[PDB]
């Protein structure tokens, strides 16, 4: 299905709606599986890292360590499909210029890429931005194929805010969510008991960034 189609049939009404909205079948078994590939290759070569720290024994070789980061540009060797993956979230984000809410969406970070290492650790709740740091979508992309929750655990749940239910989300192959970043989506990912990936990206609206930016002022020369 074309970026346009999805961006203005599906996205745009669902976000403005609901403020979360899923997309199965994003870019199709092959583009997946190499996706995934790749991202095996980056855990494979030591390019993550350890992982956040949950719980610090006296023995620093008893301590657990959970989520695990690798920040991608996208034009690293062996990771061009990553780059066509934010490259084809870039086109539809761009397919909805000034349609979500009110914003307008001038840019982006680099894609963080998370590794649940599968040792019963998960993420707490949390707030993506909660002190208008200039993010308003997070948008994440799931490429563990055949993945049960019921075996494996992984649920993505969010909280939205005024709304009694959770929304659970399995962090399905070949999956993309977007999702508002501000205080109207906590969330937090349950304990994963196998390797769970995601790519995370998160865009900017022009004005929130413009004027958070004065807190990075601490700059020219006199
Ligand atoms: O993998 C998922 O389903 C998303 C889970 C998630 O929220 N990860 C995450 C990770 C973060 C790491 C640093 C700062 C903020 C962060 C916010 N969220
Ligand atoms: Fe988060």
């Amino acid at each position: 299905l074309p970026a346009l189609k999805l961006a203005l049939e599906y996205i745009v009404p669902c976000m403005n709606k609901h403020g979360i909205c899923v997309v199965d079948d994003f870019l199709g078994k092959e583009t997946g599986q190499q996706i995934g590939d790749e991202v095996r290759a980056l855990h494979d070569t030591g390019k993550f890292t350890d992982g956040q720290l949950v719980s610090q024994k006296s023995d620093s070789s008893k301590d657990i360590r959970g989520d695990k980061i690798t920040w991608i540009e996208g034009k690293e060797p062996g990771c061009e499909t990553i780059g066509l993956l934010m490259s084809s979230m870039d086109d539809l984000i761009r397919h909805c210029n000034g349609k979500l809410g009110s914003y307008k969406i001038n840019g982006r970070t680099k894609a963080m890429v998370a590794c649940y290492p599968g040792n019963g650790t998960g993420y707490v709740r949390h707030v993506d931005n909660p002190n208008g740091d200039g993010r308003c979508v997070t948008c994440i992309y799931y490429l563990n194929k055949d993945w049960d929750a019921k075996v494996s655990g992984g649920i993505l749940r969010i909280f939205p805010e005024g709304k009694a239910q959770f929304a659970d989300i399995e962090p399905k192959f070949d999956r993309l969510l977007f999702f508002w970043s501000d205080r109207r989506n906590p969330h937090e990912v349950q304990p994963a008991y196998a390797t769970r990936y995601a790519i995370t990206v998160w865009y900017f609206d022009a004005d929130e960034r413009a004027r958070a930016k004065v807190k990075y002022l601490t700059r020219v020369e006199l």
